[PDB]
């Protein structure tokens, strides 16, 4: 029960970053601030949700956490985003794999990514 708490401070912090700014080095970071800001509000969202999650769960399932996940993420059309934007968007729902104990995303996170953008090569 002392985990939870933890896990609950690290999505609170993880909540109120920034996820999407320039990493010095390859990642320049999202431009349009309008978008950049509604990003961070959808990883908001996810991260506001997991916690709902521990607050009523001692101890969530890995079902459970995963299903958390894989609706955050489908709230986000990757139609909208850039390459390298959508790439951001999956390293950054990564830590909350790091942060839950979720070792997989079953496939959903490159279904994400590469899904609708290989679908559009083929067509
Ligand atoms: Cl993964």
């Amino acid at each position: 029960q002392n985990s939870n708490s933890i896990v609950i401070q690290q999505l609170e912090k993880f909540k109120a970053q920034d996820h999407f700014a320039g990493d010095g080095q390859l990642y320049t970071g999202v431009q349009n601030s309008a978008l950049r800001m509604s990003l961070n509000q959808k990883v908001a969202d996810t991260a506001q949700a997991f916690i709902a999650l521990y607050q009523q769960k001692n101890e969530p399932t890995k079902a459970e956490l995963l299903q958390v996940l894989a609706n955050g993420i489908s709230q986000i059309d990757p139609d909208k985003l850039d390459t390298e934007d959508r790439e951001q968007v999956a390293t950054t729902f990564e830590s909350f794999l790091d942060i839950v104990g979720l070792e997989s995303s079953e496939g959903i996170l490159n279904k994400w990514v590469y899904g609708e953008e290989i679908s559009k090569l083929l067509e």
